[PDB]
């Protein structure tokens, strides 16, 4: 995905068409009807699998994983049984984008909801998939999940979220992906100028927006998950590792160690998939080993900044048993 | 395989040591150049051994002179250092590598056996170093800097190389672990000790310095040597820190060229040639707490002044002010 001596600029043709309690578009909520598609390894995909997680949607929308390695025509159902998915029985995920688009031509990305009985693919736009599971899936909720997206919050949240995408995000990958040392010096500026911003926000507050866990803390979460692992070395965003970022360091950690949000993250996929994947950035696809990463349990005092993480809602239990993170995979405990 | 030839009060070799006679090539860049800088500066062989310097980046030639006037060496005159090996061996085929030592009047190399090279500082030019000039390879430790330095060497100097430039998951897998053990070998080791080698600084601690040096700026993301950072060592450090503000250390480390050489000639590992802006380097003069192990770094001997004026490290390419 690198241009040479040029600016990562990234191709935004979604499927916009949308899953809905009325059913505007066509596609109206019901349970055992779709089925997420997703990968460990792609931070996008990975929101939604801490929303679905939080909201308890497991048991009224499917999920389906795929490898985090594969060629030119992106994802694949490698990690699975007949190296297909499960329930749709498909090989790779460009199948249910062409059932739906005979041809298509766009980017064929995770995450996707596909629509089971037909085995097309309804939607890729991720910023608005979480958004719908927080507002369209709403009867479907679990008793105790909280407002990631309540009306009262939506502009704060939205104004703080489009400034993380593009300064953070998608900074790492500006940086990684810059053709040139000059546009890969602008990222890293803009990036390391945001994360102090956000680590003066963060002092002087346990989340983002509010008193509770929100969608915004999510979206950041997802890329400070894949920071010391990847972004770090491999898109050279080197500064310094975050565990060297005393308040971002801290309230990762505080995030990573509440439920749903950790036990979502697996370090072997992720490393994985950029470092065997982006061959043109890094072309012995050698795998680093490292980091050690322990401390990611180690304390963080972010409850002596007060907050209520699911504020008058309840955390989840733990996930469905072939949802778990294999402990090889996960932090050494 | 190197040029064996020395250079020797005795002068054995037909190479004796005489001031105004030779001249040391080096780069900013390469570790094992860099004891050599380091170790001519603890024990002022500034004024009697000349010193030239590469510029971090070339083609499939190696070295040349490409940050001076007229991109050739100012006593040698030469645009590349191959010229030099060519002087002596017309066919030369080995590598052409730094540090070099050439005879000035005949411009041809004598040797470029680094190892020795620096023993040969501290025993051959005993004559001409400064007073206070400290013993940096004493006899009655030979023995003991000998057993550490070769650990160190295989796991460590050697280490980082054999990770970054592993052909193989495996390979590098296995490189990864025996760096990594070493370098829990020497916390312990250090934790109890200010240096390496008893009370004093040593030609171990210098050859271990050199790699620390390089190990947030390059080897930790370029090689891959990446269970954790340098900074994140507790002892080692606090080790390298104190060694860093010792004069003769951290004045010879520039951190711009170590980073253009590593990240622009390996193309092969870094086809981007982009050299990360990162690290922050602010953090190698904050306090370290060694002294409390109490030690005499340079034992019976006296720090030496700052580097005369062509070898200071541009502010620039140093840490910041």
């Amino acid at each position: 995905y690198v241009t040479t001596g040029q600016e990562f600029v990234r191709d935004t043709k979604y499927i916009e068409t949308r899953i809905t309690a009325d059913g505007r578009d066509g596609y109206p909520v019901e349970p055992g009807r779709y089925r997420l598609i997703a990968a460990r390894a792609c931070p996008w995909a990975n929101r939604t699998l801490i929303v679905r997680r939080l909201l308890g949607l497991e048991n009224v929308l499917s999920l389906g994983l795929c490898g985090p390695t594969h060629d030119k025509n992106s994802w694949t159902f490698d990690l699975d049984p007949g190296g297909v998915d499960p329930v749709l029985g498909i090989p790779r995920l460009k199948d249910a984008y062409e059932k739906r688009f005979p041809g298509y031509p766009k980017g064929i990305t995770v995450p996707a909801v596909v629509e089971i009985a037909t085995g097309e693919v309804v939607t890729n736009d991720f910023p608005q998939i979480t958004i719908d599971f927080s507002l369209e899936w709403t009867a479907y909720h679990r008793d105790g999940a909280p407002q990631l997206y309540p009306e009262h919050l939506r502009a704060e949240i939205d104004e703080v979220s489009k400034g993380i995408y593009t300064e953070v995000n998608n900074g790492v990958y500006r940086c990684g992906f810059a053709g040139s040392q000059d546009a890969y010096d602008a990222a890293y500026d803009r990036l390391f100028t945001k994360l102090d911003e956000l680590s003066e926000r963060l002092a002087q507050q346990r989340y983002l927006v509010g008193d509770t866990i929100t969608e915004a803390d999510v979206r950041l979460f997802t890329t400070l998950a894949r920071f010391d692992a990847v972004y770090h070395g491999h898109f050279k965003c080197n500064r310094s590792k975050l565990s060297e970022m005393p308040v971002l360091w801290a309230y990762a950690r505080d995030l990573f160690q509440t439920p749903g949000f950790g036990d979502t993250t697996d370090f072997t996929q992720i490393k994985q998939h950029y470092y065997i994947v982006h061959s043109d950035i890094n072309p012995t696809q050698i795998v680093p080993k490292g980091p050690d990463l322990r401390n990611w349990l180690t304390p963080h005092h972010r409850e002596e900044l007060g907050g209520r993480p699911f504020g008058d809602g309840t955390p989840p239990g733990p996930p469905i048993a072939a949802e778990v993170v294999p402990a090889q995979n996960w932090v050494p405990t």
